[PDB]
């Protein structure tokens, strides 16, 4: 069984990357895809409270995602790796230090000690980075926008953010794979660091 | 403005200490009862899950709790307070160590971690510890039970870690910290409780 988790910030082509490697390896493994909550009832009345609420406070949301990424993990990642699943996890303990603990600014050793206490020790097997640059990432958003606008300088700021935050975390789990190729190169790049980790 | 937190376990008379003391200082000073989440809709919400929660992971609790602590400090503690009141607050993060740290077993430092990481900085001005011994609280505990039934082995054996886990967090060299004897009456444990407040609020 193995524990697979998918990072990379937005314009990196994660969704699409995660769900054509599913489809690839749902053949010959025994395979979900998940994303946090991942439809964990509690994992979800959890969420639903960030998502609902206004000017949440910062920390408020960093201990929620937390407490549903404890639930998700609890109630489904375990269960299926306990029955031999290869699980691949969009998003996990590296999206909230970049987002929460770096993008956000309430520091990266807080959240990291935050999650650490979700967690209880299980990290990913492995761990793949779409690296993606600021610009390229700004194009896939655009691409993939409703009336294909340039973003607001809010958002530009905060993605660059992240991205900066990635690359501070990555610094054996972290395979990095270049996100700036067409999305086939990338799937195919992260498709065969799956493959050769599973060999092994 | 002043900011008091009331900690003890079951058996300790808190409520009701609590209570009548907040009438006493309602006279002379601007203050306000309050008892997490006090009220505030989301730290409601937050807390809701956990009272609907049947099994549920002791850490994801002491997470939700967190919020909740939160929630009800940012939106109802920090305003009160930056008003010049006097907020009495009916547990707060010790309860969280003695009973999710030490009491539950998940490891003090690691919740204390998680609690200062809710509080972000804003202890009690002063933190009043009923300290009743377990036999004593035992039986406040089962003088207040619907039908005044002896306890059940698990409570009186976690009714008794909770109070050591109170015990380990009282030797802070904190002077927040005031210790009042709740295994007297009572009306000793409502003045000795009242005198120590009126003493920390006269200077
Ligand atoms: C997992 C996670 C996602 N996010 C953000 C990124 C997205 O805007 C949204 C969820 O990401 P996704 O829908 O692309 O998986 O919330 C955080 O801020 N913190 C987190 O811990
Ligand atoms: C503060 C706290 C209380 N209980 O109840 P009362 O009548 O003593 O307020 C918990 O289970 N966890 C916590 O964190």
């Amino acid at each position: 069984s193995a524990f697979i988790t998918f990072e990379g910030p937005e314009g990196s082509g994660k969704t699409t990357v995660i769900n054509e490697v599913y489809h690839r390896l749902v053949k010959d493994y025994d395979v979900i895809m998940t994303r946090e909550p991942g439809g964990v009832p509690t994992g979800e009345e959890i969420r639903k409270i960030v998502l609902e609420g206004n000017d949440m406070d910062i920390r408020t949301e960093a201990m929620l995602f937390a407490a549903s990424r404890r639930e998700h993990l609890v109630l489904k990642v375990i269960p299926a790796l306990k029955e031999g699943k290869v699980v691949l996890c969009d998003r996990y303990i590296d999206s909230s230090l970049a987002y929460q603990g770096y993008a956000r600014g309430i520091g990266v050793e807080e959240v990291r000690a935050l999650n650490e206490f979700a967690i209880n020790g299980l990290y990913p097997d492995l761990t793949i980075y779409l690296n993606v640059s600021a610009e390229v990432g700004r194009e896939r958003i655009i691409k993939n926008s409703r009336d294909q606008n340039r973003l607001d300088q809010e958002d530009l700021k905060f993605h660059e953010k992240v991205i900066e935050g990635y690359q501070e975390i990555i610094h054996q789990r972290f395979k990095s794979v270049n996100a700036d190729q067409p999305l086939e190169n990338v799937v195919e790049d992260t498709y065969q660091t799956i493959i050769k980790y599973l060999e092994k």
